[PDB]
């Protein structure tokens, strides 16, 4: 009934991934703003980046108008979040 998708998140300024699920239901903005809370980024300085559960990189998300589920996000798909403020992307 309700659509969960498990991820696998890493960041740039964290060095360490951490599995969790989340509901597919919810859109982006909600998922991000569960990042902004541990990392301590803002929604534009955010930016997403997600990787297919295959390795390769899709593209970039960013879009929150949606579900989850609606974007394609699915399960076993690793989301990167970079933040962009303070220049970090390597």
């Amino acid at each position: 009934m309700t659509e969960v998708y498990d991820l696998e998140i890493t960041t740039n300024a964290t060095d360490f991934p951490m599995e969790k699920k989340y509901p597919a239901g919810m859109s982006l903005n909600d998922l991000k703003k569960k990042l902004e809370l541990v990392v301590g980024t803002t929604v534009d300085s955010m930016r997403i980046q997600l990787f297919d559960g295959d390795d390769q990189l899709k593209g970039e998300l960013t879009d929150g108008a949606k579900s989850l589920k609606d974007l394609g996000v699915r399960d076993g798909y690793r989301i990167h979040a970079v933040d962009v403020t303070g220049g970090n992307e390597d």
